[PDB]
């Protein structure tokens, strides 16, 4: 019948986290319509606030005061994307009133900040000179372990770690602070997997994520669903929304009991986190985390600066070595040669454990001994002669079954003279002999119902299970590299 | 090694902005060794401060207070770069201090806020008002225009304009905001001369730079040298810096009396400028320049991605019409043929007023008759031969004598086979064109006991240019077309 089936293979990389219906008890939520009548709250509302917002009816000022119904009735009469926060202090003790809207929804957040003071906001002082140092930071490496360092100094966290991603959405904890008597997770590596795609999405669109006891309590929210839309409400760019139940054992097993993280965005993609841990329940004003906003796009803006000139210098000594390979190559007696020449030739354009020139039915193997290989990945061609460049990371090695066999996984590979078999190919070993480091984590546990995987060590295990096999891959300048040279050699053969 | 100096191209380059070894008298200034010894002092510290600074003392709490001396000290036993700021009141007035390290040398710096608002001041409600602006525009012409708005409405400044760079590095009034009854500069163009490389350079470094009263007499920081290097105290990060004598005499031929600017950096490029100006003198509290220069780095970064955006968006365009030209070609008997028709063919890839398609002595011409012109360049070409791509948009026309000249100011050609001949041109004819110059852009000296003066234009009266003998430019984009056909069009040769 139905003649389909969704991909449902994943347990958990699809449970919506934008969509949850459910919030943090230390504050509470109200949702509008875009009217301005009230749809849904957090049933804590009386609790905290004295008041009951009943759907299907609006607030009044002897509800919220004043101060709130200029903030809303200014939003209400807004129009695109909006976002405030007022101060006041609703019945006995003071609360920020946080708002905004997305998808025609409004809504209204309300966080506890009593028995803290504008002394303890002094923190404002702080997050501002954390903004000041990072602008002059001239590496990623020292900016990562600076501010990694400075925000645990700062906010008191018992631990802050750099995570960072590679090519693939792995990520790599770059850099840690924290107190001594816990273990240090310097150096772990971890699958993709660990920050699904939603979460991507989420820590991309929305800089600042809190969670201020992993053992809360999520207030649901009450009607469930939007009766215009008759649909969830979207709280993608709330703060108070329920973190997804494996996270939170997640962090359980860790033995962590809050969380604060900072994105940092570069070419609209996730570049990488700041990570904060607490193990014991803790909780930054609002007026603080908006601070970490604004550090977290200032952080984001400089990273991409400093990433794109590291770029350019690097495409840049790549032309200016292979300008020099094609000048020695035409003004010398021969092409082949000149190419194979250890001291100029296709072996220093590109990180390879080995190099194979092939012209004319000539061969030659620099670093070694790779036409089993040249003639392997021809064959492999020969199934679709019109490609011009290959490569890939995870070639099928030669099987042990000969000494034929060999580590060579990682092919690049021109076909800069279709017309007489001129070729030229690269080659890499395996990665993961040469990044081993992270030391596996051991932590004695009671662990979740969910068993090791949600833990450090489950994910670094699970992580090596991804590596395996590849080489260390191709970049983004090696192709282009490739794709030129390949050019240069044309405009030889051409006038040869 | 090289055994000489490099010679600086003009005059204009060689002023050294970062070391004037002064500052504008809104304020003082304090040089420390890096153990916190003072090395040097603006003069005007006990007409501010009430105290003098010796040198080889240490700043004493008697004199500035705990406040101050727990920031410097906090920044003396850090490590890496320093920058920090307090608030804090001094004698009788409030002062903002402003430190910062730079070269292995610290910097306190003392800006009066007397008689301004504390509350409407606060720095993180400002960032907020620009940076709610800056995001929500699509492109760059609607987001100089509407942040040239709420730049002019913050800070009550009389001019606020966007001035953007030429490829030349000329510059643009691009959008302007103004008080009524102010002359409009809007579309005017500046000479590159007007901001030479090094104020460029250092306006990517420093985003922010404020001018209290261009009238102001330097106040001299003495010793002048650093006794540690006998070198100058490098100013560059310094917020007092003494702005050039050069430029305020242009703002005072201008009639400005107090200007600030903000930079826009693009690709690592001074991209334009934010620049303000006020009739009299005017002052912004330190923590709204603050708020502005966090606003220039997210201000940079979404210009970059909007320009990249564009150029990704021109250049995906051209590259699949050029793709769709190499199929019609690689599928036709006579690439000489396929090349000419207007079913795309060589005059689509690039705007022209004509083109001509020359291969083993052939000929074609397209919208109109050009083998004279190709034949005289191509003559022309032989005084140098190895070139395989030439352009020019003022093609040094003929005498009148008659229109069988070839008067075309604008030709393109690439040698795309060299081994027959192969030749590819395209035309423009002239475009007469007219420049609104802010100033005429006369020779900038004047004789006096300082010698030759490299003074500024006598003034700023918008003086037309009308340019003739030129077509439109050849674009850099252009050109990296007509780049890639060349090497296209060189594989289609070396198989046919
Ligand atoms: C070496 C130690 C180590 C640690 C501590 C580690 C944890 C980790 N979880 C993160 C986030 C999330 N993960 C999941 C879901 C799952 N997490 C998985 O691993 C798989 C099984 C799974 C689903 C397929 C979700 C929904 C979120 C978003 C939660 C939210 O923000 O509401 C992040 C980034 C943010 C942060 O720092 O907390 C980190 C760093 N990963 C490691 O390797
Ligand atoms: C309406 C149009 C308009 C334009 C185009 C404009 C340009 C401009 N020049 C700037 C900087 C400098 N220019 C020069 C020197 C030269 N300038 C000239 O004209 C000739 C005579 C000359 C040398 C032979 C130097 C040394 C500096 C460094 C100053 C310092 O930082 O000490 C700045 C930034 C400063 C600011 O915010 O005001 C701007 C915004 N200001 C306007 O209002």
């Amino acid at each position: 019948m139905t003649s389909i089936t969704p991909v449902t293979l994943a347990n958990c990389e699809d449970e919506p986290i934008h969509v949850p219906g459910a919030i943090q008890p230390h504050g509470a939520l109200v949702t509008l319509r875009a009217d301005g009548m009230v749809l849904a709250a957090s049933e804590n509302i009386q609790a905290l606030l004295g008041f009951v917002a009943s759907p299907g009816s609006y607030l009044t000022q002897e509800q919220v005061g004043p101060e709130v119904l200029r903030m809303l009735e200014e939003g209400l009469t807004g129009n695109g994307p909006w976002s405030n926060s007022v101060e006041t202090r609703i019945g006995e003790h003071l609360f920020d009133v946080i708002g905004h809207s997305y998808k025609e929804v409004f809504y209204l957040e309300f966080e506890i900040r009593t028995a803290d003071t504008l002394s303890i906001t002094s923190f404002t002082l702080n997050a501002q000179r954390i903004i000041a140092q990072v602008q002059l930071h001239n590496d990623t490496a020292s900016l990562l372990s600076n501010v990694t360092d400075e925000l645990r100094r700062m906010t008191g966290y018992d631990r802050v770690m750099a995570y960072r991603f590679r090519h693939d959405d792995s990520g790599e904890v770059v850099a840690e602070s924290r107190r001594e008597d816990l273990e240090s997770y310097l150096g772990q590596r971890y699958p993709a997997s660990d920050i699904p795609a939603q979460a991507r999405r989420l820590y991309i669109q929305n800089p600042i994520r809190l969670i201020a006891d992993v053992a809360y309590t999520p207030m649901r929210v009450f009607p469930a669903l939007n009766p215009e839309t008759n649909e969830s409400f979207d709280l993608s760019y709330s703060v108070l929304r329920s973190v997804s139940p494996i996270h939170c054992e997640y962090l359980t097993n860790m033995g962590v009991r809050a969380s604060m993280s900072i994105s940092i965005v570069v070419g609209g993609k996730l570049w990488g986190l700041f990570s904060c841990h607490h193990m014991s329940p803790k909780l930054i004003p609002y007026p603080v985390r908006m601070s970490f906003q604004i550090f977290s796009q200032v952080c984001s803006a400089i990273v991409e600066r400093l990433e794109q000139g590291r770029i350019a210098e690097l495409l840049r000594v790549s032309t200016e070595r292979r300008l020099a390979l094609a000048r020695r190559a035409r003004d010398a007696d021969d092409l082949f040669g000149a190419l194979a020449h250890p001291d100029d030739g296709i072996a220093a354009l590109i990180p390879c454990d080995g190099a194979l020139v092939m012209l004319g039915g000539r061969t030659l193997s620099i670093r070694g001994d790779f036409e089993r290989q040249a003639g392997n990945v021809l064959q492999r061609l020969q199934r679709d002669p019109e490609r011009d460049i290959y490569h890939t990371d995870n070639w099928p090695q030669p099987s042990e079954d000969s000494p034929d066999g060999g580590d060579c996984c990682g092919v690049l590979a021109i076909r800069f003279h279709r017309q007489e078999s001129g070729w030229i190919f690269w080659f890499r070993h395996e990665e993961v002999h040469r990044i081993r480091w992270g030391g596996k984590p051991e932590k004695l546990l009671t662990i979740g119902p969910s068993g090791p995987r949600l833990t450090p060590r489950g994910s670094f295990e699970a992580w090596e299970e991804v590596v395996r096999g590849h080489s260390t891959p191709w970049s983004e300048t090696d192709l282009a590299i490739a794709e030129k040279l390949r050019l240069d050699l044309m405009e030889l053969c051409l006038n040869h």
